């Protein structure tokens, strides 16, 4: 039994048959090290091929996610990669913000002016981006109302754009403030003219649309108007990085707007002309803190050519499950091929079981000694749920995509100088 | 097998491989003892780093939760910590109430005057605190109604504030007493002017909003009006402590108001300027007795910088599950990194299993003697039956991080009544 | 293997490691026997500290629940305890009814006069007791209607009380017989004036309230009126005991009224001034036969100061699950710290599993002839409960106490009064 | 040697299985008994009911025939839900009653005959309008019961207690006309005043239109099932019907079974009385509102229910999983006659009901403690016809016993007219 020491937490064994291999952090760093310039995850160099297959970092609060994403971004920037960072409190901005970099925050004096009208190029872009502005509903019923919201939104905006008045204040006024008869009058000449009239059901549908827009649009209206386009930004090689920041006491109010930006990035990258040299990271702080994104799924599945790399954080399995629903949450999570398990709470035995199961089992041969020698085949978890619940901070399991063993690795708290103010209030 | 006895309830073993470690109460007290001034949980000093990661105390009635919370509050006060205490019957008030301390109870002569208007500073605070006044609905449909209630609430309140009459009596009158047409008229000029008019659905929505508000607002109206602000209180270093008390025969009536106050604390601490020295405790007596709090989750996840420490009590898993729903209840519980299991009823095998699972399993090597062989075995450190048969004033303490759990006895410290629990005013 | 024999039904063992301890009926009686005067559960003296933590008695029909509750009530009376007894057919009344005792039954000549109005003291009592009159809806939508029903009830009642006519006959007429417009007119001046008007939805809600009230109020109207107040009765030390009796062929008709009475007691004891000496028992014959009580949960958790002790009967887990819903039924059952299992049907393998799991497992060391083995097992298998002979029960008291299989003695009680009159 | 698995060296605990011979001797009693598959039924198990679970053609007819027979030889009375008047033809007597809207021998009846007190109107509207399958269907059933009782109370007042009139008013008369007929009744304003009230009344109408048709066609009269229950010399009741009419008559037959269920709860205690309720196929009736209470409170009255079931899913679909479980739990004695290989779930449920045992066994090359099913699911799926596992209430072992096909002479025409 000369295996599973300084790697495996269970009993050492004679021979490993099949399943998940677990190695020491040092040996994994040796296996994943590559010729080319790499990025690092918990000190471990990330396999180049694994980058575009995404990374999911699961762990409790204060277990080292900041340290991890912070190191991922730094090593990515050194390599000259570009990136969009969903940055709470502007922490990433304070430490990695350069002068050529962009900032999106309706309450930061340094923000660029924007409105979804700036992303419209073709006619098929109206629905495409109405999908970003109005994220998927939690329930089938709510997604029905949202559908009405999008029909009202794209047709109202399409017209405003035509009559030469593409303003969010005008759009918010029509879809939310104008009387029912005036809105219906304005809708005359658009594809929504008769769909929202003629019966009590059509009226109910319109009412649902109004309520949905009155919830999503407010922050789009207060957002400083300008000509910045995330699409164009994505096309500009010297555009720098984009920081989507916001104060934590404003999370609920800005959830729809920030979801909208994250989603605009998700569909937009699908339109980028093939470029083998492009590497763009999407740092979604806490995935379950955003609304139910319409384009995230396709971006995690068809972003390889555009060079999209997504890094998202997750805490409890139930969080995402509640936002996307069990089935879609499973589909979403399965779209990140690389996983990092930072350890959870003893009070969440279910998620610890989910992460333990994800890390995987192995089949092994062990010597069952007796004293007055027998070989036993045994299947066991490489990482027990309890080992996850008992992990000390700054300690993570790294399971890269493909045929790679996992490893328990410690996180180094690198210090970063604050090269920019996180938040600059003003008007 | 010279290891485990005196600590582990099962058969002693030769070697501990992995999983949850169980130690003696005494050895744990020695491991968690720290140089800095600490607070104690069931006599065990709580690791300083575990404090801002919250504590979940689970147990049946009369198992010693009072003794535990009482000791935790006492040792915290000795250290000079500030705290908000959801205090049923004013028990904590009578034992720890000082003269400079605050009391919130619509029926106590000592109460401070308050209305949610006192918490509004910026415009984004209207929705922020409407979320506190109208907690999350139990079902998706009920949350739909609650959403209408908040729209009506925040828009009617915003106007009343403008016309100089920010009174709850007025707000309650408009949203509940005024005729439909009069309300609609009053709403003219507000963002809700057209949302609640123009169709049967809009009228239905408005009706739902009225019903929701007629349910939540009553006690806000009866509450003695004044200038007290929980936000300002949180900012005042010499503000003392806050005791949210109430008579148990008025639990159902005050559930919405008390939930509002608890939630106000939860969002508000997210606006506090970073102060490494600040330590605020939120003692939520019985978490599942409050409504579905909208800000609890974020407060449990982003309150570290503000120095928030939450201590909540729970009994049956099904209780919180019914209030928040299985998914959100899981996420909520998972936010408390430290757990204390006080033992439940034999008539609740499911919760005993949940607590047993939470305490965790361990993998161990044991000698199976014969008339000698080594065997590897995985088992629960604490069986469900051990929890059901726990004697009162006995608890399992499992602190956050890499620490062993321990079965510890609770000492019934005696506290002198330094203040009357309830000052109703009637002869 | 010396340990086991005469206590544990499985194979005898060498050493007990952890879990549920099972002892002999006699050894349990010795352990629970105390100096103070006690009550008895299946012949076993109930620990004093366990009483206010409630007792749940689970078993099929004819397994001896009557014998058990009868003995409990008797030894409690001998001790001078007061009690409310949900009494099907007036059986407990005929055996234990005293002259100073109270009877609540719309169809018995000895009943006291009552209306929920007699329970109102403060303004917060209208909602408090509307919750007693209109129990929780089975489904979330039914509770929506029940909410409308309580709003209509408390507001129509609050007004009738103000204009001097607090009669259930008037209330029932307004909430159910008066026309929509007349009712709407009556509601003017009340907090429900605008809530039930102005839209189709408000009208739908009002219609729902009427239907809910036409189902719950019928029996409150036929109830002989009088001045009896359960709250006042709870405060009177010399009030005696309360017997809520009814004929079993009127179960469905009186379910709402009896549920209201049991609920009234449940919130009311929470208003009682702390009295360390008070000991009130609430005998709820069959918990799942009552409606979804709004205050039971709190009474089971906050009635310690008031000295409330609840004893409830239950059969199949599915019964309570269907009334409260699986989540609240679990919370409710989890509120009774002491359990008594009387043996179920073999056609109910789920409940026998539930009870078995509730009786618990133990981990033990046994000799296998010779070597030592560690084993986890159910102290009481589901089959053992299904095959329990009548008048045999497993008594598992709260706290750190072992369980025990005990036989119930069929004590004979003389009929001291007619069970039903008129 | 009676157990199907490997023989053991010591039975520790659980369900015991004995030979059919030993069980029959164990349950045999001095007092006259009734037999279940040739096994004398413990006198104390009788009022705790019997559930007979089995496939089609496995012996249910034989079993129920022998039980009804031995019960008759003892003087017992019984209400028998009798498909195709099979029981009637074999055991019918001149004094015996018959309820069948299409048989010339039927008695005259309308639920009006059961009303003696004001609390009976709701009591028997429950019988006439069985519980709805879903919560919403039970909502409509509720409206239909409010409408029924209020319209019937008025009709009886105005001296016209007619099912034809009732059916006309609740199903045929116009909306407004109905409304107007409802003034002066408790239903007066509940069904008027809004769109919800109308929608509700409309539902009530639909429900009644489904339940009442066969009550109207039923030959009217003065037969009262309550009075019959009270008359010691009333004989036995046979509720018969042709199988090609099961769906059409499900409402009526269900009503009669429910009427029996509530009505015995009103009977003055009589330790000498013994009444059997033979509910052929429990899941073939509608969801009975009173059945559960009859099974739980009919001891004093002397009620003994014998019900048949097949697949677990059948009752589950009628009463729902929760209520079905409660219902099956009310029957303390069980009989498993053999099922289909295609039904592994019910076979497992029956296997689980027969119980497990913990046994000590010699593993010849030491001891070994094993928990196992006394009767495996496969053993039930492979049972020959006329073979059954009998498991009586209380502490008694189960036994596999053979059903003997006795022949009964046709003493009466099963159907007439």
């Amino acid at each position: 039994n000369s295996v599973g020491q300084g790697e495996f937490g269970g009993a050492p064994f004679k021979r490993f048959l099949r399943g998940t291999r677990i190695v020491s952090g040092g040996k994994l760093k040796r296996m994943t090290r590559e010729k080319a310039k790499q990025v690092t995850v918990a000190g471990v160099p990330m396999p180049r091929d694994a980058e575009p297959r995404h990374l999911l970092v699961n762990g409790a609060t204060g277990t080292g996610k900041s340290v991890l994403l912070r190191e991922l971004a730094y090593t990515g920037l050194l390599r000259g990669d570009r990136m969009v960072i969903v940055d709470p409190n502007g922490d990433m901005l304070s430490k990695f913000g350069r002068d050529k970099d962009i900032i999106l925050n309706p309450y930061d004096q340094r923000t660029k002016g924007w409105s979804f009208f700036n992303e419209i190029r073709n006619d098929y872009d109206w629905q495409r981006y109405a999908l970003s502005v109005v994220p998927r509903g939690k329930t089938d019923e709510a997604e029905e109302w949202a559908s009405y919201g999008r029909l009202l939104l794209r047709e109202t905006a399409k017209k405003l754009a035509l009559i030469g008045t593409p303003s969010m204040r005008e759009l918010f006024h029509w879809t939310t403030i104008a009387t029912f008869d005036d809105l219906r009058g304005f809708l005359e000449g658009t594809l929504a003219e008769s769909l929202f009239a003629g019966s009590n059901e059509a009226s109910k549908a319109l009412t649902s649309a109004r309520f949905v827009l009155s919830d999503k649009l407010p922050e789009h209206v207060t957002m400083p108007d300008g000509d910045f386009s995330i699409r164009s930004w994505l096309e500009d090689p010297n555009g720098g990085n984009l920081f989507i920041t916001w104060r934590e006491d404003m999370g609920p109010a800005l959830r729809p707007l920030i979801s909208a930006w994250v989603d605009v990035v998700c569909t937009s990258i699908l339109s980028l002309p093939e470029e083998p040299k492009r590497r763009l990271w999407l740092f979604i702080d806490e995935l379950a803190s955003l609304e139910k994104l319409a384009s995230l799924a396709d971006a995690l599945t068809k972003g390889r050519k555009a060079g999209l790399r997504v890094v998202a954080g997750l805490q409890s399995t139930s969080q995402l499950d509640d936002v996307y629903g069990v089935k879609e949450a499973q589909t979403l999570r399965a779209s990140f091929r690389s996983l990092v398990v930072l350890g959870g709470s003893r009070t969440d035995p279910k998620t610890n079981e989910d992460m333990s199961l994800s890390l995987g089992e192995h089949e092994v041969e062990r010597d069952r000694y007796s004293k007055n020698r027998a070989l036993e085949r045994v299947r066991e978890r490489v990482v027990m749920p309890a080992e996850i619940a008992n992990l000390p901070d700054l300690t993570a399991y790294v399971g890269f995509a493909g045929n790679r063993p996992i490893a328990k690795v410690p996180l180094e708290i690198k210090q970063f100088a604050n090269r920019q103010p996180a938040f600059v209030e003003g008007t």
